[PDB]
């Protein structure tokens, strides 16, 4: 079933229920996921109205771009030319600049294919918006099927050579309560390397480092607490995790990451080369989610994209987008029950 | 009463019925008026869904800007520096450039005041959007009251020196049918001069012209047909009217124009210095409104704003907006029914 209703400020809330009873919802404010539940339990973080997003935190579950993450000094080089983008975090351009895409009302169309329902959001980034050459016609399709698969498909075309590397900023919390840390969740991730940050400003350090056999090594499933409790400089620097992890093997076919809690797991699939992992290291900020004060580590993203920092570490990728060339990206989060035995205590 | 409904593509349709039974409706797509009816007749031009607007003509009833009208070569000078805006009509920037604010979904809030209801639409135009320095936070409040007054109030603030001169692009047609010319409407307008156009590109010619005692003098009520059958080269050039008229006396308390058809009449009030009047000179285009094929002259605007063309004719005014200054503007359309 598909259902729609006003969600506040002129946005809508689109709610889908698949044949298995699993429900998921989205809003056109920032082509974002708002909730995902199983048996009355929230699997992710979200608010109950649009205004909350605009007043508390506009990133959760949003589509962010045109470029996700931080661009040192808001400086990019496009086809030999230097361009300065909107600087919204010190001299840095973070997630596309101020008042970016996550803050706009996108138009949308719903397509019912039976076992699969698609929600296609559209938006045009005009040429010059936030310093980005365009115009860029963008679309984000969120779909949910009878197999409990939530897929995100991005498409874009630009009138001018530009840069593009958007991502989906969902936060998971299998506790279903923001006030409970995710240190009790199990994490498996197919990555042997990571990108260290230079300092508190969070720009990339300039090197790529091997994390095998360190506390950041999740190739084999381990509790998140191992990371959180770590005293590695990088962990200490950000008070948790806030880094790009370079996938070892590329392809939409491989299970790149798996987040487990008791009988529930979320599997991550993507065609992107990295997963940006941020554990809501907000300290005592305590943003209220459903009347619950969020705890430090009360959430975790799996933001699949080209790693941030390619401006400095070319080896990471090229996020340039040629005029006329069609961009595409696909990320999938699949939900499973009893995939494995995970019985722990903290 | 107030009613909100899904207007298509994720947009909303907000409809307000006042004590008098009159209905007016807006959509956040473009912070725009969609309809205006009395006794089941439409007073203005509009479509039946969001899609129509996007597919057919996106300007009718919309808020257009940041700058309304045509800008020669898309060139504006800001703080002594030249800036090139998005060009979407040849080398000209028309209505803000392509995919402008009239095509975006704005957020909004409804405020019920009893005798009056207000719908406040907001949108942020990012710095650099279509070439315009910003960011510019804009709000357009459309309101409707029990006195049949439809008011539009604009507000904006920019982080940087920029240009700003939006307008409301509603088209009236008291016939209540797009297939019927507005030539039978009487028009009165308190302007003694106008701004001639250079040629078919419609950029201004460069001069200000006195229209006293010409086919374009509406200082004293007259039927449109007159203007329509004039041989004035300017009328001929455009096949109707498509010009900025300079108002004789500025101020929001003066009725600046009046459109009448039989017992029904519309009055215009504004704090703007000019009114741009365009008579739907679309030839055979035949755009479809409520399944009725539009005829050349099947509509007319009253776009209140600072006259287009100030880039060439400084005396027309100055559309600059300095960083931190608050822009404000108001236009009112009042409905009357004789007895
Ligand atoms: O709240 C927004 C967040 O977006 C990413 O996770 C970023 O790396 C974090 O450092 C933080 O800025
Ligand atoms: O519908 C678009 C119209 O907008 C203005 O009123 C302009 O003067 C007309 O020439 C036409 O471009
Ligand atoms: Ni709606």
């Amino acid at each position: 079933s598909i259902k729609i209703r006003d969600f506040g400020l002129g946005s809508d809330l689109i709610s889908l229920t698949n044949k298995a009873g699993v429900t998921i919802s989205f809003t056109n404010l920032g082509a974002r996921i708002v909730d995902w539940q199983k048996d009355g339990k929230h699997l992710i973080l979200g608010f109950d109205s649009a205004k909350e997003y605009l007043e508390k935190d506009a990133y959760p579950g949003a589509t962010v771009g045109p470029t996700a993450g931080r661009i040192k000094d808001g400086l990019v080089k496009i086809s030999g030319k230097d361009y300065i983008l909107n600087q919204n975090e010190g001299p840095q351009t973070l997630h596309g600049g101020e008042e970016s895409i996550h803050t706009k009302l996108w138009t949308y169309e719903v397509t019912d294919l039976g076992a699969e329902v698609q929600v296609k959001f559209s938006l045009v980034s005009n040429d010059g918006t936030n310093g980005y050459p365009g115009k860029i016609e963008m679309s984000v399709t969120h779909s949910f099927d009878d197999d409990n698969k939530w897929k995100i498909h991005y498409e874009a075309i630009s009138d001018k050579d530009t840069v593009f590397n958007p991502t989906g900023h969902v936060y998971f919390n299998l506790n279903g309560d923001a006030s409970e840390s995710v240190e009790n969740h199990g994490l498996r991730l197919a990555a042997s390397r990571f990108v260290p940050l230079k300092d508190q400003t969070e720009i990339v350090r300039g090197d790529i480092v091997d994390i095998k056999n360190t506390d950041l090594d999740f190739r084999q499933e381990k509790q998140l607490s191992n990371a959180f409790n770590s005293n590695m400089e990088q962990v200490q620097l950000v008070k948790g995790i806030d880094h790009p992890f370079l996938l070892d093997q590329l392809g939409l076919d491989k299970e790149q990451a798996r987040l487990t809690l008791d009988d529930t797991s979320i599997s991550v699939f993507t065609d992107q080369p990295s997963i940006v992992i941020f554990t809501a290291n907000f300290g005592d900020l305590g943003t209220l989610y459903h009347e619950k004060k969020q705890v430090h580590h009360g959430g975790i993203t799996f933001a699949c994209q080209v790693s941030p920092g390619s401006e400095q570490i070319p080896e990471l990728g090229d996020i340039s987008l040629k005029a006329g060339e069609k961009y595409q990206a696909t990320t999938i989060y699949s939900l499973h029950t009893k995939l494995e035995h995970h019985h722990h205590h903290h």
